[PDB]
């Protein structure tokens, strides 16, 4: 009864799930979870068939549901103070709605070795001046700092941190990653490039908000089967156990 | 008097119009018309010299002029309910401002064979989970479902449908299409690629709103000479009659 | 004492600054300064490692701090009138918040010869109709109209103008430029392309607003060392004097 054709259709399904990862027919994903002091979470899905590239601006990274709006000072009173040094006209030093921490989850067939997580202050300008900005500051080379998580045959990567109370407490970030290519024909080789270029905005960055992590895990993480690690360090991810008829090195 | 030089300058003009289509000097366009229950239309022009790629998020697809705003429930009360199953806190089941139907008009020198119209619910996630999402679900392969419309020598394509009252009644969509290339030198060949890459956001998605189709046809469709088909199935498009000094196969 | 190792570490620093321009490790920048009648400035940084491409829509180009909002007419009353000819329902003919003038500053290692500044009215449509629009109208070929400014070994380019009181007084604009490549290996050659494609949105267009030019020069231009030319024609830019041990042609 282990051998039934129905069981093999189930085997097909799960073999399909593991191979679909490496297949050109799947997406790669980076999810950015932002955790606020009110316990709520704002979440951005970045996604593409072959190449994720996105800026999350300040307005993308602050809490836009439990919003900071003293009915007294317009937004520019505060923005000017995080635009230039001592250039503010705000009685508020730090907005409540700025995130406390983040988690980056890279999943699907990412080549984690190509990932970049470049977090900057409000102006997006690395270093002391624009002409001295480096396109890749050392802390943007985050690949080896991700934790590798495994769930059966599934692999994904997590990177967590605090934004803090300095410049990066008013964050902007650029995130990019490539789909792993285990062979030599480039997904942007001249014979392929136009078909992937046509899909450069499949899909544009997309966000949601949730009242707590626990509620998000039930209503979203599990519902969409998004690999995840909770604050108490529990892995929430689908699990496809490896199927193979021969040994693997 | 048929032969006058002035008439030939007119011939030049119309020969220019037909050949400008196939020329690298023209844009390709996809227009997305969204029709609401109040009879108004929101319209997005997607456009590029060689390669259109765009996401129209939920906020792009709902009616943002005749807006849904009960002065009682914040937007997240409703959004949460179309983010996760049964996760809403809204007394409104379906927003008035969600579109009833759509028309996609692909025109200029599109290769309709490369078009993709991928409509999803709010979360933009095809299938049962992100790791099983297909980059091209069967219904995104819409090319053969477009109707081919001809106006003299001009060719364009239309695809209409209803959003309905299920998941896609809270639509997001990814649209991409390539300019037709009737010969072998790719518009993204290494000798060309950088010049077209420089124009990847020429132009970013752009929208308008109009109180009715009839008013839009007068104030916009005709004014900008955008090929179009009205709800009663009348073609509104410029018409350049073919000019040629010899027979065509 | 001219020869001290400390002085040579200073020489290293400034040699680094000049060579970092031509290095792949720097960004190219286009800044768009928009000057309003209230003397305020809205500023967009466009930036990329190798290829800038951006649309600044109408909502990006109008003053969004000193906002136009008669508590009487919704935005569409005015927008409809700049969408189609005589299609408005506004008692206001021209919004206060539309910019008077602009300056484009191209800096870092731009090849100014590849720049395009295509300014259009509200609809973004060049010419008399979409099928006749040219991807490059003559006035978009702006490269030779930029003024070349030098500050020691630093080179940058400025282009100024008025928006006026016609169609382009309701501006949209597409700006693109490539990083100068003084040799033959293309930054989008197949061996390089995927790494730069991954960084196509590093960074997305980013804006600020400032109450006056003078205040912006202190709080932003100088603070970020952004090359600049003030309204009275004073150059504000860092200055690295050329260092070389041999003569230069
Ligand atoms: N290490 C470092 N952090 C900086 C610097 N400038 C600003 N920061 C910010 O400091 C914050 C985190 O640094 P920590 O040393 O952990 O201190 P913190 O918890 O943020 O609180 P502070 O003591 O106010 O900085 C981040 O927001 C950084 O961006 C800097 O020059 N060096
Ligand atoms: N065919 C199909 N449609 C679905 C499914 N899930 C949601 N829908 C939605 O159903 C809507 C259109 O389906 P129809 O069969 O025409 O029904 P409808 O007019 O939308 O009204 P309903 O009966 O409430 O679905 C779209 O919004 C679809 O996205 C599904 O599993 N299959
Ligand atoms: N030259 C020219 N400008 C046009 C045309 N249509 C609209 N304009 C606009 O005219 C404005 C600048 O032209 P100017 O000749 O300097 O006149 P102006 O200062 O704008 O004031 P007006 O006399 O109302 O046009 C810009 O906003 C142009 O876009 C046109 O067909 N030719």
């Amino acid at each position: 009864m282990e051998n039934s054709a129905r069981q093999v259709a189930q085997d097909t399904r799960e073999l399909h799930l593991l191979q679909h990862i490496k297949s050109d027919q799947s997406y790669i994903y980076v999810f950015v979870f932002l955790y606020y002091r009110d316990h709520s979470v704002r979440v951005w899905k970045l996604t593409n068939p072959v190449s994720i590239s996105e800026t999350l601006d300040y307005d993308d990274l602050i809490n836009n549901v439990n919003r900071c709006k003293s009915a007294r000072e317009p937004a520019i009173y505060y923005r000017e103070g995080i635009t230039g040094n001592d250039a503010g006209d705000s009685i508020i030093d730090k907005a409540y709605c700025e995130p406390v921490s983040f988690m980056i989850v890279a999943c699907g067939d990412v080549d984690i070795q190509t990932i970049e997580v470049n977090i900057q202050g409000y102006d997006e300008i690395e270093g002391v001046g624009i002409l001295d900005s480096n396109v890749t500051p050392p802390y943007a080379i985050t690949a080896t700092k991700f934790e590798r998580k495994t769930s059966g045959g599934y692999i994904f990567y997590t990177y967590c941190g605090l934004f803090g109370h300095g410049d990066r407490g008013h964050p902007t970030m650029a995130v990019g990653v490539e789909k792993k290519n285990r062979n030599a024909f480039g997904r942007m080789h001249p014979m392929y490039v136009a078909a992937n270029y046509k899909r450069r905005n499949f899909w544009a960055k997309k966000d949601w908000w949730f009242p707590t992590e626990g509620q998000m895990v039930e209503q979203f993480i599990k519902q969409q089967s998004i690999p995840y690690v909770t604050a108490d360090n529990v892995m929430i991810a689908p699990c496809v156990r490896e199927i193979r008829h021969h040994a693997h090195y």
